[PDB]
């Protein structure tokens, strides 16, 4: 429905007002768009993440901050972060969520470089795809799916985590690193979303393919060394991300499927989940690896009578071909081997060469 576009209504309907006394802040664990993030306890008491709103906020800033919880409270899935509640009546504003001990996915994979199996990475991807399938069936377009917005708990369960609003695109074109601000980065956004602001579940599928690449590389940066402008031009001209090291051919095949230029040709999230589950339940399909070239940060785009005789070094037969009536190409491609014998190509090697060449035409 439209319950994803009204933050105040969402806060009213889908959040639980928590009293400040029930919250105990313990230790800073991150720095968010709106303020600091703490690990603490919520009342037996349970560990939780506590997002706070920096003092001196604008009214619209307050609205946008609590709107994330308004969205999050509408969901309920194993692979979507759980909302305990919010503090809105007393300062500072706060959002309470389940604690994810291992934090952001990309940082975690970097810390655990090479410490998992390809099967475990594909299982993480399956969990993320399950969360995104849930979101898509709820008619929710994330617009900002990336490994940094996926959290990981003790049991390596991955959950989608960032449900902000007023999301706008990265405007810095000469940049190569991460830009300042809570913007949607160009490197994870589908082409139509950049060019025409057409964010759909298919653009989320594109970003999910980027997340797949992220995981298979243990948290590398997409389009490394390239600039946002170079990334946009590359994607428009057909370039794509290259094969990760030690990547199953099936997984890179699926990534490339997610990155189809025409959004309609991309797989839906149900298809994604089915493919990943099939692969996991038959892990022998993950041993065939896709070719790896350590030099590339991007894959190249894909491609769309005398001359023919000289292509095979038989130009000296040209006059013969002209004398027997084979003056045009359209009639030669319809030529049989007995016609070749008849015209004067008596040597067997020449017959064989002309025949193999003819097969192509
Ligand atoms: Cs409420």
């Amino acid at each position: 429905p439209h319950t994803y576009e009204d933050p105040n209504q969402a806060v009213l309907k889908f959040t639980t007002e928590i009293h400040p006394s029930c919250v105990t802040r313990q230790k800073v664990i991150g720095a968010g768009e709106f303020g600091e993030v703490y690990k603490g306890m919520l009342k037996k008491e349970v560990p939780v993440a506590i997002k706070t709103l920096k003092a001196g906020y604008t009214e619209k800033q307050r609205v946008d901050f609590l709107g994330e919880a308004g969205i999050m409270g509408q969901f309920s899935h194993h692979n979507i972060i759980r909302l305990e509640g919010v503090i809105s009546k007393y300062k500072p504003m706060m959002i309470i969520t389940e604690y994810m001990e291992n934090g952001a996915l990309d940082k975690f994979l970097r810390e655990k470089d090479g410490e998992f199996s390809v099967l475990q990475l594909v299982g993480m991807l399956r969990g993320i795809a399950a969360g995104m399938k849930y979101l898509a069936n709820m008619n929710y377009v994330h617009r900002d799916l990336a490994a940094r917005n996926i959290l990981v708990n003790s049991n390596l369960v991955c959950k989608v985590s960032d449900f902000g609003l007023s999301r706008v695109l990265e405007d810095d074109p000469e940049a190569t690193y991460t830009t300042s601000g809570g913007k949607i980065p160009i490197r994870w956004t589908a082409p139509e979303a950049i060019s025409y602001r057409k964010f759909t579940s298919a653009s989320d599928v594109w970003s999910f393919g980027i997340v797949m690449w992220e995981v298979m590389t243990y948290g590398e940066r997409p389009y490394w060394e390239l600039s946002n402008h170079e990334v946009m031009k590359a994607i428009n001209d057909g370039f794509r991300l290259p094969t990760p090291m030690d990547c199953p051919s099936a997984i890179y095949q699926l990534m490339m499927q997610c990155w189809q230029q025409e959004r309609a040709r991309r797989p839906k999230f149900a298809d994604i989940v089915s493919i990943l589950d099939k692969l996991i339940r038959a892990p022998d399909s993950l041993k065939t690896l896709a070719d790896f070239d350590p030099r590339v940060s991007i894959r190249l785009p894909e491609t769309s009578v005398s001359e023919w005789l000289e292509s095979i070094k038989m130009q000296q037969y040209t006059e013969h071909f002209m004398a027997a009536g084979y003056t045009a190409i359209e009639k030669v491609v319809q030529m049989t081997n007995d016609d070749i014998k008849r015209i004067g190509v008596r040597l067997p090697g020449h017959q064989k060469r002309i025949a193999y060449s003819l097969l192509g035409l």
